[PDB]
């Protein structure tokens, strides 16, 4: 298995990211995915976006403080105001052996909505939007 | 908590948190991921109570966010345990908001809900059997399920 | 002893809340009380409030990282611009035995002042203020 | 530090801190609780110096906040040890501000002060006797009291 | 990454970070010190990979910051190992930005770069010999230097 | 060796300041220096300043969580929009013996630039600027 999508965030898991027990917890990973996914969404949407939905998720492997956490992003659909982005979470191991090993922690599809200043949906511009063109072209394969 | 449609919060209050500047995305908006984080953290308090020790998250079901939250709003996570297996515990978390930043001030609404699946683990991250003898938190959870 | 007031904040004591030694310290508790008390004050005041005063306080029991910390709020007086709120701090134990036990850590009365945009005192509105009515009605017993 | 009324800071500088965005309440205001936190943290530096180890807070006296603080202002906590008992230490903390955000820029004023009571404890949180033999920090504190 | 002058990023991506509200100075600006912090943290990931354990920073060379960064912009640190000695490792860190907050949106530029010197240390902070037998990270680093 | 300059920041090294390994790292110290140096720069500049440059630096001693960290500031030159500030970093030991000992960790010269609202350089006002006068007078000795 190889990563799919563009790299969105590459983040060290820090002590301030853990729960009270010192474990990197699922919520922190969900939060990285949402934040990272939205970078790509905003790029395509040319402005403010919000998360309207996320698909179910399974966490297959643990993450330790010190480990490097990568979020990868793949736009699957662009609607009028909505954008579906698939986010994969990959870890490069630092804290314990085998050091340097890369593994997939989870993935999920997020749906974002392009919004105006008042929080209402807006049409993603289609004219002179090369971020949208790049995304559609990638979908037209996959 | 009770909304315009007459829905009421279900379960026990896990967390009651103010949405703060340091919780927003870079644009200053309260974002899905922060809510997701609060749900997991809050759900796991209940799961750890029942499990009698360390728990990890293995699954979360799909979620929709129906209404935005502003900085300054009060954000509440309520939990109900829906299933306890050998080492697994399913907790449904509802997120309720009490409006502070914008009118109508004081309005309550439900932003989202979702079932989290947690697993009781030891120190090595290996699954462990939830203790069923003399577990008052579990008995209370199971009585709640027979009733709900 | 039972809690008195409405629940204002329910917060996990986190590693990022400790002093440099890893102890939950009195300052953090004072800070929660002030923040939590002010929620109720703002409700009644219908806008911006600041803390003008806090009564003396004693810390009777320690709090451990992992423990759940609850602030409870009881409005004792509403003046023209000032509001006195009694805050109690209760802990539900997670970190050590007995697990699940609830105890009172401290309590104190905070005085808040309703302020305008420039930091000057303003009259708390008395007309169509059901938060004020609820508070006054509770005082008329308690 | 010296204000318009001619008051001057008393004691030793414990902390010198910028009021930051992440220190505000949700409205963006620097709030009482953050100042209270800084006082306790800063006072305890002096208390730990004298006590020769771990200290906890047992009491704080009443406090008034006379003037607001803006984000960007410099906030200083000064401490004077007023009493050392067997295991207890009383530290008076004054909070001084140097104005940055708003005019008059550079003005200094005292926001609040209060006496904190700390107790020297061991690892189990049990009170311990402050060492009185060969304690230069204590000797300095006591000489300051006879004079301050 | 590729700018208007045709410069391209050199090395491996160490960190890819959003500039957040909580990273600014009190005025809300992204400041030199935060960038400096990210460079050191990111450079040390590569240094620790090669060194096979703990590393500390002993030196940083001079730096200029050519262009400001806004909150919301994506900030990337790229690293190239330039020298490995007995216990020392020199990593050049370039900071690249992808514009988000302001036009032109999506533009990439290099804010700064600088060489950090790290030292491989044990648990007591004492320098240790970087292992040269069976060190694939070191072999890769050295092959990159002979080429680049 | 004695400290030189005015005290700019006096900060406890906290757990949330460490890298993922729990070490106070050079980046955090650089960040304190830049922040602290800029206080003095803003004072003299009478408004917004940014960092355009920093000199090379060497870190001679380690800092432990719990230790007190002081940044000291000495303005070396005022140009039209630029200000050179020398920052020294001193530690008073708390975490390990000898407790109370003070040592110098590093020093470096930072160059700040006075900027307007749009990020462009502006002339530091020379009229009715007693912060500038104090700095120039200190330079005239150093
Ligand atoms: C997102 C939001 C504006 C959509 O409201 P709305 O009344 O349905 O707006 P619209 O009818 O214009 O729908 C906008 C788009 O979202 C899509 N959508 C709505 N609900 C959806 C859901 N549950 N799942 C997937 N797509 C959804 C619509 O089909 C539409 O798509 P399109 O424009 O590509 O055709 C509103 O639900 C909201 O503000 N939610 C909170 C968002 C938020 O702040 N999240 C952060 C965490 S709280
Ligand atoms: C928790 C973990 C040890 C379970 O792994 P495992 O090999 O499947 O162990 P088990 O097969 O015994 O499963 C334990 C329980 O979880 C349940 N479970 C496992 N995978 C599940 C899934 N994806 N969805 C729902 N339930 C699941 C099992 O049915 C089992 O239930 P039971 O004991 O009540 O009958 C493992 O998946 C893990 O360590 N994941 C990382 C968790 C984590 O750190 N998450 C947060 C950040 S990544
Ligand atoms: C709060 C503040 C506006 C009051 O200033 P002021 O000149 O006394 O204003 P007023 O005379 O209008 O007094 C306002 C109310 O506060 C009350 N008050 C003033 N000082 C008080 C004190 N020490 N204790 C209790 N109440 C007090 C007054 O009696 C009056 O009450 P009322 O309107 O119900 O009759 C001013 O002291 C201030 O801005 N302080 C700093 C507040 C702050 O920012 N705190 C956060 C931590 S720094
Ligand atoms: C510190 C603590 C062990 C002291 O408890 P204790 O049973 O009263 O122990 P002692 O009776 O020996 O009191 C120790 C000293 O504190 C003083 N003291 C106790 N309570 C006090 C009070 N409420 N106000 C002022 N001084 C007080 C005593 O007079 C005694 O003084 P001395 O040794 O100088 O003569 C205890 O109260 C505690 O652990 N509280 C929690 C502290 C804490 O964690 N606070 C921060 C967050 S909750
Ligand atoms: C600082 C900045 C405005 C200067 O741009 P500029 O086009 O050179 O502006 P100027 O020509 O007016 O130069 C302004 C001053 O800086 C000085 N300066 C410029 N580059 C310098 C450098 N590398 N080292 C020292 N001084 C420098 C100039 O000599 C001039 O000094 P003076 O007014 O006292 O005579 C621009 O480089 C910038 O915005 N950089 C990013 C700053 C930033 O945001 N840093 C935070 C971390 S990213
Ligand atoms: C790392 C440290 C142990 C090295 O100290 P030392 O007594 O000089 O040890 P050494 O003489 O063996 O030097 C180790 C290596 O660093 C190099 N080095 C030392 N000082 C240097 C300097 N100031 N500039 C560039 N390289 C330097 C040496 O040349 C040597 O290289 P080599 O092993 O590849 O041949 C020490 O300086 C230290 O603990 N400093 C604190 C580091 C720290 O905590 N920084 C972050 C926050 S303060
Ligand atoms: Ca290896
Ligand atoms: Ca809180
Ligand atoms: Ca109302
Ligand atoms: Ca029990
Ligand atoms: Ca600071
Ligand atoms: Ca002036
Ligand atoms: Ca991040
Ligand atoms: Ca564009
Ligand atoms: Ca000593």
């Amino acid at each position: 298995r190889q990563s799919k999508g563009v790299l969105l965030l590459r983040t060290l898991a820090m002590p301030s990211d853990t729960n009270a027990n010192g474990d990197i917890f699922g919520g922190w990973i969900m939060s990285q995915m949402d934040m990272g996914g939205a970078i790509l969404a905003k790029e395509i949407a040319h402005g403010r976006v919000v998360t309207v939905a996320v698909e179910s998720m399974n966490f297959i492997k643990p993450i330790s403080v010190g480990d490097v956490v990568c979020c990868y992003g793949q736009c699957l659909k662009v609607g009028r105001s909505s954008i579906k982005i698939k986010v994969e979470v990959w870890v490069k191991k630092v804290a314990s052996e085998p050091i340097g090993e890369r593994y997939c922690v989870t993935d999920a599809v997020f749906t974002f909505v392009a919004v105006d200043n008042n929080g209402r949906s807006r049409t993603i511009p289609r004219e002179n939007n090369q971020e949208l063109e790049k995304a559609l072209a990638l979908i037209s394969e996959q």
